[PDB]
């Protein structure tokens, strides 16, 4: 309810991309993304899950999200899941880590797989 | 088409836990994961993408997805992502890591995160 | 030679933890860590070891290290690695990312490794 | 000291790496390691750190190390930590996630690390 309506909107990372994001009263999270970086032209779909009913001691609220890198535009045959919590208030921030994986041969799988680290804000 | 069809169905992972997808045409992943060990209990929703058109050198089908958990039973606060590759063949696979965060307090932020992998086949 | 002596010294995270270091000329890292936060109290050994010949195109420094959380006040049965790259110059930084893992039942390995992200500067 | 000898030796992993350590008295861990993939060739230093107390109550042993690719044949500007904790055993395991950072420019530094996992044992 209160995190439906705050993380429900678009917002915007240290790279410079968008998350355009709807969270649902069911716990969904829908909507778009596009990257500043990497192998990425304009929008693709995201879907998620955040928990509708969060702890009330000032804890985040824990979500995730899933793009996978394909559009009508672009295939970089990879799937990108942001793993995070958002906090309300003032200056309300989603802080993440990711995890990266590209499409490998059985022999490449041990290199498949980027890390790091996006934190959105409303504003930037 | 051809991982649409492979990636469709019943999975299990090396904790006894079973992952319940569809995947669509469009590139969507829906369906149930119930957790065979933490602080869960039955079915959780999940949601997530894959490639829908992976390269065809033999690599894998990048994917990921999301749960939250929360459900009708309990409330953990905190989701995991798993994001990972599919290989399709006689022992079929979806090799993934995860990251799970729970909801903290900005002080207890720093440990908010646990990282892990898991190993889905259509057996176990 | 450059990076010895730019990553030698005391440096700070976002936390107000502190780390000091001596960068080798045959690439160790040696030196003290004392954590602002978790089950740990004063200093305690860390090892590790950066690339002593980075790339002259700009690129940073690769590093890394690791702590055990044992001396003589306390043993969180737990050791965490930073892995990451030197930036030098007027602002420099050490931007790197964590494991923490702490020892565990088997039943309980599934949660045993935290996952973050820390940002060291000379000043803070 | 049951760990001390439990951990000193020559260890495989499943890509056939070769990880030789010693686990001194103090904590430290040293010795070589000689990946069977990637820009490598032949041994590279190592140096980390473990619990030298753990638990008894048949926890496993919190240890962690840090490889630094550059040796006399190649430079691969990169640095791996493997974060995990030593089982002892007739089937002793050290079970490890690695951060592997590759030095970038700050334009590439998003795609800076690689994330995995590797199951050490004493047979393979
Ligand atoms: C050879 N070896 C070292 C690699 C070199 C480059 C790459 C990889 C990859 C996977 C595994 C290895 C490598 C990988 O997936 N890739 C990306 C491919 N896929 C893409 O580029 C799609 C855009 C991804 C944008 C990310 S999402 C997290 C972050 N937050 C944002 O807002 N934007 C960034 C590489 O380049
Ligand atoms: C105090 N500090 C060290 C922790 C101790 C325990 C925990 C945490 C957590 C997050 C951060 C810190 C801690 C956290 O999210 N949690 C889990 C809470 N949430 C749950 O238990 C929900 C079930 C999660 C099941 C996972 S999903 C990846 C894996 N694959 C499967 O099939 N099953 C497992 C902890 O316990
Ligand atoms: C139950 N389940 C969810 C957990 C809850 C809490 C914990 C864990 C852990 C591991 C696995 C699970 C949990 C774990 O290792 N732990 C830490 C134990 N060990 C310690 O507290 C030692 C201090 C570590 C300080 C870190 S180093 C990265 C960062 N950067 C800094 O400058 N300071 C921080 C937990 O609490
Ligand atoms: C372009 N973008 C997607 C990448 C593509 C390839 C790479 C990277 C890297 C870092 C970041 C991005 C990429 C990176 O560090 N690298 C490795 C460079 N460095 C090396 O190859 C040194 C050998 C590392 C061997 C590892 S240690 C963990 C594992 N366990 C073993 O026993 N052996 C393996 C890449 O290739």
């Amino acid at each position: 309810g209160r995190d439906e309506a705050g993380i429900t909107g678009t917002w915007y990372n240290q790279l410079g991309s968008t998350f355009i994001v709807t969270a649902g009263a069911d716990g969904a999270l829908t909507g778009t993304y596009e990257s500043a970086v990497g192998n990425a032209e304009s929008r693709y779909v995201l879907t998620g899950r955040y928990d509708s009913a969060p702890a009330t001691d000032g804890s985040g609220t824990a979500l995730g999200w899933t793009v996978a890198w394909k559009n009508n535009y672009r295939n970089a045959h990879s799937a990108t899941t942001w793993s995070g919590q958002y906090v309300g208030g003032a200056e309300a921030r989603i802080n993440t880590q990711w995890l990266l994986t590209s499409g490998t041969t059985e022999a490449n799988a041990w290199k498949s797989t980027l890390v790091g680290h996006d934190t959105f804000t409303k504003v930037k």
